[PDB]
């Protein structure tokens, strides 16, 4: 169970690319098993991973006994292999269902053309829905668009709550940028910040990265961040 402190309801700044996501997973939270399952999907850097370990956060707070498990398709992947290999199907399976109430799979379009491993979830997500558990899945390309994926898996990611992440604007992109420093506890000048929130645009990810950037600047370079300085700093984030 290590989610990431950051990672949070209290961390997610809304908006309208991402005000209906934030509510189904926020809501997710305060129902476990209420609308099962929840399948979040969007492009890279938009709050996926963010918002699905929030519902893990939220849930380790306000049911404190409550099994709570996150945890990576690839991981999924990964743990199966050894399953296989090393000849424990049982810890595997005592491990995704027995033991959990609450399962959280990031990133499944790792599984594309793993039809292997496709079967095993499939069956995973079966006893833990037909059981109340509640199931959060988070994707990159929507349930349809997603390729080489077992028709039966694909129609159970459906049976639930569909929400789409979209990037923000540029309002929504700078208060994100702000709640970006607290959390790293930095600070910068109302004309950097903007620079930065309004032309390092693609996604979140390399957003956070350019405010960490500086920072690291700021951290060495003990004087101080100069927009034009800034802007050299950055140059691998406005046109990569
Ligand atoms: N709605 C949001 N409000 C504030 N910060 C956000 C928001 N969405 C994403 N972030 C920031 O971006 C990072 C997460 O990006 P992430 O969700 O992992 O991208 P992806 O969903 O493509 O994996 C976090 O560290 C977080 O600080
Ligand atoms: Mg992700």
């Amino acid at each position: 169970t290590p989610l990431n402190p950051d990672y949070t309801f209290e961390n997610f700044v809304v908006g309208p690319g991402n005000s209906f996501a934030y509510h189904a997973a926020l809501e997710v939270a305060k129902h476990p098993g209420r609308y099962n399952p929840l399948f979040i999907y969007g492009g890279v850097g938009l709050g996926k991973t963010h918002l699905l370990q929030s519902i893990g956060n939220y849930v380790v707070q306000n049911e404190p006994d409550l099994r709570v498990m996150y945890i990576t398709s690839e991981k999924f992947l990964n743990d199966l292999v050894d399953s296989m290999k090393e000849g424990k199907l049982n810890e595997f399976r005592e491990k995704y269902r027995k033991k959990v109430d609450i399962l959280l799979i990031d990133d499944v379009q790792f599984l594309i053309g793993k039809t292997g491993v496709q079967t095993e979830l499939f069956h995973t997500f079966n006893e833990l829905h037909d059981s109340g558990k509640q199931i959060v899945i988070c994707s990159d390309r929507e349930p349809q668009k997603l390729s080489e994926f077992q028709d039966r898996l694909v129609s159970r990611f459906q049976m639930g709550l569909v929400a789409k992440l979209e990037p923000p604007d540029e309002e929504t992109r700078k208060s994100i940028a702000r709640k970006m420093l607290e959390i790293e506890h930095g600070e910068l000048p109302e004309e950097v910040l903007n620079f930065v929130a309004e032309n390092v645009d693609d996604n979140l990810r390399r957003l956070r990265g350019a405010i960490i950037k500086l920072l690291v600047y700021k951290e060495t370079t003990g004087k101080e961040v100069d927009l034009k300085e800034a802007i050299l700093l950055l140059k691998d984030f406005i046109k990569p």
